[PDB]
């Protein structure tokens, strides 16, 4: 039965979780379209997470510096979607946010030319059209690794190996048939997604090490 209290001071009274969104719709169906992420008790989270207790809440908006970094980050979950529909043997490593923009490493066997860059901006112009949800779902480090390593994403499952804790719940976020992980926020849905554009390549050994693979760094930046 969590009270939930807004910017303004104005107070609402739940007897039952309620997400940013759940609190969004309550207030007008303009917040609740523009709302893209909120924060409680100054942590960001996705605006489908449940809120069980008492805390203080604002809804986080293509307005909000935070709102256009959850944009680009988003637009990385998109980069992949499109790259394992154009070439499905592709692995993705690490794709963040950085100033101005986002970028994601990936292992393909096809040295991408600019031509390949450029099927891959438009096949992510045309999925991120379809306006769909991004579904969000908090898992065990086990779910996670399981889910990974049935795509054959040894990366991911080694991000998992190494770099997470076995206590932390990593968050996947599905687009359509398209997994990635992430702590997030990431955008509820696509229609906030769709100015973006790609820019260049580079190359970058896996892990920073020369003993290992050098995978292909493939940069974007997208904007409200």
């Amino acid at each position: 039965m969590p009270v939930i209290t807004l910017p303004d001071g104005s107070q609402r009274h739940y007897d039952h979780a309620v997400s940013p969104m759940d609190v969004a719709l309550d207030i007008g169906p303009g917040l609740a379209k523009a709302c893209i992420a909120g924060r409680v008790n100054g942590e960001l989270v996705d605006a489908c997470d449940l809120i069980e207790n008492d805390a203080q809440l604002s809804i986080i908006t293509a307005k909000d510096e935070e709102g256009l970094e959850i944009i680009r980050h988003s637009c990385a979950h998109l980069l992949g979607h499109a790259i394992k529909q154009l070439w499905p043997h592709t692995k993705m490593a690490i794709g963040p946010v950085i100033d101005n923009g986002f970028y994601y490493d990936v292992d393909l066997d096809r040295t991408l030319t600019q031509e390949d860059v450029e099927a891959l901006e438009k096949r992510m112009h045309e999925l991120a059209e379809k306006n769909y949800d991004v579904i969000k779902k908090k898992v065990s480090w086990h779910e996670a690794r399981e889910t990974f390593a049935n795509r054959g994403e040894s990366y991911k499952v080694s991000i998992l190996d190494e770099n997470i804790a076995h206590d932390d719940k990593p968050g996947l976020y599905f687009h359509e048939e398209y997994v990635d992980m992430c702590r997030g926020p990431h955008v509820p849905n696509m229609r906030f997604c769709h100015h973006f554009k790609l820019m260049k390549t580079a190359g970058a050994y896996w892990r920073g090490d020369s003993n290992n693979k050098m995978l292909q760094r493939i940069y974007g930046t997208a904007w409200a």
